[PDB]
This record gives C-alpha cells, structure tokens and sequence, in this order.
C-alpha cells in the first residue's frame, strides 16, 4: 500500500497551484514526509516531471542548519558563542548578508539566516570533515526511493575544493539536492540525529537510521530552528496557529550561463512541527516567482503555513498551545 495521504496530497496539490497562480511562478513542488519513518505522506509537483526528485537545486539558506549542526555536535561551539559577522573576501570572492550585523549568537545565524555567520562555523573544520558530513545527509547519494529518474544532486569531492567552495557550501552553493534529497536530509534534525531512508509504500518494519548528530544536538538545533517561525524571524509567514515550527527560508539567485543573476529566485521554506517532538517535515519549493514578491518568506511561507497546519489537523496531532 501507498504510504501517500490522500488528504495531505489534496492539500498540498491546491495550496502549491494557488501560489504558483498568483506569483506567476514557472513550477513548483510540495514534499511532506513522516518525521520519524521518511514515509512520502504527500508528494506534488506542477504539471510534468516529478521535479521533486528528477531535479536538483542549489539549496541556499536552507541548507544553513546542517554546518549550525555539526560545530554544536563536534563541542566546539555552543548556542551562545557569538561571531564576527561583517562581509570578508576569500581572494576575490566576497562572502556577506542582505542586512549586515557586525556580531551574531548562533540562535541569531539561524534566525536572520546570516551567510557570514554559517560559513565562519563551516570553517572550523576541513574540507574531509565537511565533505564527509554532507555526504552523511545523503548529498551527492542515490536514495533508492523507488522513483524513477532519481536525482543524486552534487557534491564535489573535497579533495578539489577552492577555499571559496567550503564557504558557499555551508550557505547552500556550489552543491546541489533535489527537494526530496533536502527534506530527507531534516529527518537528521527530527529523527534525534538519524538519517532515515524515504519511501513512498507503508512501512512494516522500523527503518534503520544512520547517526549523523547526537539526538541532544538534533533537540538544540530544532529550538534554534523555532527562532525563524517567531517575531523578527525570516520565517514568520509560516508561523502555525497552535504550534511552534522550526523551519528555514531560502531565497537563491539562479545561475545563468555560469553567473548569478539578481532578476530569477528560487524560494524554499522548509519545516516541521510540533518543534518538539515533530510529526512531520512539510517542503516547498517555488521557482522564478515574478508577481506580489520573490522572497521566501512571502512566496513559499504561506502554502508551508497551510500545508502544516492542515497535515496536523489531518494527522489529528492537537495544538500544544492556544491558539490566537
Ligand atoms: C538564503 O537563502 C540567503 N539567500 C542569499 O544569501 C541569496 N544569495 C545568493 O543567491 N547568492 C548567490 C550565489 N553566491 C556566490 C556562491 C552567493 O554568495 C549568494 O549569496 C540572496 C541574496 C540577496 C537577495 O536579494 C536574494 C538572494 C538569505 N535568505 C533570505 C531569505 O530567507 O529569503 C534572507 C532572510 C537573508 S539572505
């Protein structure tokens, strides 16, 4: 039997048409898997390829809670370290934010979604290191998720690395996943620190898990996630009445004969709830929205509010909070 909810797949299906409708975007793709099997519980693209998984992406900011993960996991960083985080070069190249701090606390990084910030934790460790940790979330890895034309997105080996490549990698370039790759990658955050395999059939036996984090640092990584879901988060449009989210924005310029340009996005949003203890992880992805904005928050924040919030409700997981 199909592990997919019907009523999730309904859901995700009119939320993502109504957004790629009213930013006249060029596609789209909703994943929402089980925070806790990798079960695919709802799986829509735009009408063609199942984007999802036959397409990667640069990840951008959604990438940045993975390098926030390992330098809390590895003891040599704590949620309250505080670091330089005005632009620097790296030869020619810069490294900066969108809104310069000159200082950011981790819980800041993530909640502002600093570029600086993200790679000056990166680049406490080798490339080996970094390599081998993305490699353990699966990029650049076949899923076997039973779809056809499965993408295993990039990943340079580390040994041809420019000291430039470790930085953008850390805030989500110069590497690539699909939508599933990435949403399979946060089963790390909500699963205490396993990777677990997806699967579109009901599972019958208890995946294996491969240990990534410590489930003590999955825990801290998911409160710091809430920081971008609450007031002054990048994240605020997927805030979900009766729970706290954690989750990630990202807003990527797209490459064009080999050179970003400022004018062509992709919005991601990625999330799951309840913070916690989460249910489930809920992915968007919208790609060149040209009408009412371009930016994560505003283009991909909604349909992740009505996408998680219905799946909660679908699921019968009751509110942990109030609600206003
Ligand atoms: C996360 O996604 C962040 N997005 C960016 O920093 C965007 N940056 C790039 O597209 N970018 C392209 C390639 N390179 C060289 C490898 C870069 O260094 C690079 O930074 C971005 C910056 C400005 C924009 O106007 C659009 C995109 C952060 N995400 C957002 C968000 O969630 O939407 C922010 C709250 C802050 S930037």
């Amino acid at each position: 039997a199909l592990s997919l909810d019907q009523r999730i797949q309904t859901l995700a299906y009119e939320e993502l048409n109504k957004a790629v409708e009213y930013h006249q975007a060029k596609a789209g793709t909703v994943v929402v898997l089980d925070a806790r099997t990798g079960e695919i519980l709802a799986l829509v693209n735009t009408p063609g390829r199942n984007r999802a998984v036959t397409d990667m992406i640069e990840p951008g900011s959604v990438m940045k809670p993975f390098p926030i993960a390992k330098a809390l996991d590895s003891g040599k960083v704590d949620t309250t370290d505080t670091f330089n985080t005005l632009p620097y070069k790296i030869g020619p190249a810069t490294v900066q934010d969108t809104h310069v701090y000159p200082t950011l606390d981790v819980r800041g990084i993530m909640q502002k979604s600093s570029n600086v910030g993200t790679s000056k934790l990166s680049a406490m460790f080798t490339p080996k290191e970094m390599y081998d940790f993305y490699h353990d979330l699966g990029v650049g890895v076949r899923m076997h998720s039973g779809f056809p034309g499965e993408s295993a997105g990039v990943l340079r080996n580390w040994r041809k690395w420019r000291p430039i490549e470790q930085a953008t990698m850390s805030f989500g370039y110069g590497l690539q996943l699909s939508l599933l790759q990435l949403a399979r990658a946060y089963t790390v955050l909500t699963h205490d620190g396993e990777l677990l395999p997806v699967s579109f059939e009901k599972q019958a036996v208890a995946p294996k898990g491969k240990r990534v984090i410590k489930a003590s640092t999955a825990k801290k990584v998911r409160e710091l996630m809430v920081s971008v879901t609450e007031a002054g988060g990048s994240g605020i449009a997927g805030a979900v009445d009766g729970f706290d989210v954690g989750a990630k924005t990202g807003t990527a310029r797209k490459l064009v004969n080999g050179r970003y340009v400022d004018y062509k996005h992709v919005a991601t949003f990625i999330g799951f709830a309840p913070a916690k203890n989460p249910r489930v992880i809920v992915a968007v992805t919208i790609d060149e929205p040209t009408a009412n904005g371009y930016y994560s928050g505003v283009v991909t924040g909604p349909v992740f509010k009505q996408v998680m919030g219905g799946s909660l409700n679908i699921l019968g997981v009751s509110p942990t909070k109030p609600l206003t």
